[PDB]
């Protein structure tokens, strides 16, 4: 059985990296993870002082 | 990094008051709830006294 | 089995009033009204004397 | 021909008072306001004093 | 309040049985599980010795 | 001209007998049925003694 | 209350008359059709002696 | 860089025409009109004399 | 078994005669076809010298 | 890199063995398959003597 | 009350720079910009001398 | 006339070298390829020694 959780990774620097940042902290708290699909891009431009990529992620793992 | 739960929540009023159903619950239990996204709304009419106006949010939360 | 009709209610009020106008109908005529599901929501202007709420529901009631 | 502005309103009560909101900001703009087509519901929480609802419509308005 | 988790099931044998695995990890770990929506199936062919049914549920749970 | 009704189908087995359920249901009051989109998958657990599979379909049949 | 009845027209010669086609059959059976949105599209090849164009539309009309 | 405009052509006659429609106005009032999308369409019955086709557009424009 | 290929035909005349477009070409090609389903439309107005109507059809053949 | 063919697979059985009915082809003709993601269900009545249940897959294949 | 427009960047390096230009061109004109949505990306191949990565956003903007 | 192929390109750096590999494979292969959509962007994880992005694109190419 896999799981999947709903996060969404920041970076003053790419898409690609908000992904990572994502990604980054699932590994940090859980054990399989396996694959991470995009569901969701965007920037925060006036609440930052550099804009800020946002890409969200549903983050599989494997339970067990 | 955010990270969203999948909430209904449930109202005798309005599908307002059952958006803020849900969002309160979330706020009982975790830190730095940012923002919810309304992703779903209906009735439940035949299992209940009352109809019941369920909203389905998207609660996003941020992590540390 | 269950079987959805497509209304759409009004409301010079709310929403949830219009959603409440659709499933009103539905229970006039129909028996075994169990849930209903919003599939869209507007609001007429340019035809009406006052802002017309619409809330556009798929109504399922259980055969037999 | 009709023409679409993509507008988000705000309101401190309602969802439906969050739609009001940008349908009236478009009849201070524009004229021949027709109707409006709700896009997206959410909430801003972790910005705000008070929770904040969101409602976006298309709003439609006849050209000429 | 309902909340739900995003889990994927598989099996050897079909869809419906995948989404019972799913189901089945559920009712493990959780109280009061309602209802499960299937999002999503596919098969998986080139890593695994016989072809693998997943079925993607959203499984909803009755808080307290 | 073809028309379409919506139905769901139930069944304690799989979610192919679930859609035959709705199809032998249209089949019973409907001449001509000629085929079926399935549309939503789901099951029910927390309101039946049995898990029990739903698959909405359209039944399309042709009028005349 | 306005409710939707889901007709596919067919025509030999375009996706407009496959759409009139619907709406024609609508208004013999139905008084107070007052609009039809364009659901889907397509063509049948390999069943018929001239190619026909399938316009599905949801057709509303007003109760009462 | 490119911008969009969302128009709602119509015609008495065709979609293809009340597409037509709505480009037309762009190019009377828009410099570099590159493509169109056509990203809704639906025929007002109950409102009009004859019927008329409506033909919803996403019109792209280059900017400078 | 059926297979689908995706292609977008063009005419200068009418959506309808773009999708025939593009049928005229999967039968210059391929036996059995079947169906065609529409999936897009739009037109090419700033790199040609007319209007260019495009439709964009999955083109459904049987195997063997 | 990965390819994908979009096949419809039939069975008078289930829509587990319809989507099989395409991966087996797919298997036929392409090395490499790796995976299958279903995106249509459905079932012709009105054309064949028994029921038959059509699966569409996207099936996918490593190139190289 | 915020708004958005709906404008497609484009880069010869990558799809965080084609939003980039995007939101710069939003910059130039507009104040008050406080986020973009990615809507759609693309690559222009067979117009340009290199490959050019276009990516569609809504930018929003608060009025007043 | 246009045709795509559906192709998932892969890379260790980011998702739009991914959609390269992708583009770089049907150049490889066919002629006149004129533009690519992306409609997937995805992160192997649990099978790779290095995250890979994967960026699934409609590659679009002219015919004859
Ligand atoms: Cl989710
Ligand atoms: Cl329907
Ligand atoms: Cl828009
Ligand atoms: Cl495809
Ligand atoms: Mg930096
Ligand atoms: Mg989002
Ligand atoms: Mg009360
Ligand atoms: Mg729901
Ligand atoms: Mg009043
Ligand atoms: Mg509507
Ligand atoms: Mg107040
Ligand atoms: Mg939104
Ligand atoms: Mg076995
Ligand atoms: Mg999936
Ligand atoms: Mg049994
Ligand atoms: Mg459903
Ligand atoms: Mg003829
Ligand atoms: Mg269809
Ligand atoms: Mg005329
Ligand atoms: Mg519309
Ligand atoms: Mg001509
Ligand atoms: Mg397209
Ligand atoms: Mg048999
Ligand atoms: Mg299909
Ligand atoms: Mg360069
Ligand atoms: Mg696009
Ligand atoms: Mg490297
Ligand atoms: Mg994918
Ligand atoms: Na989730
Ligand atoms: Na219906
Ligand atoms: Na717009
Ligand atoms: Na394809």
């Amino acid at each position: 059985v896999f799981k999947k959780v709903l996060l969404t990774g920041t970076s003053e620097e790419s898409f690609t990296a908000a992904a990572d940042d994502a990604i980054d902290r699932a590994e940090d708290t859980l054990d399989n993870v396996v694959w991470a699909e995009v569901v969701d891009q965007g920037v925060e431009i006036g609440a930052v002082e550099e804009r800020t990529y946002q890409t969200e992620v549903q983050v599989a793992f494997e339970l067990d």
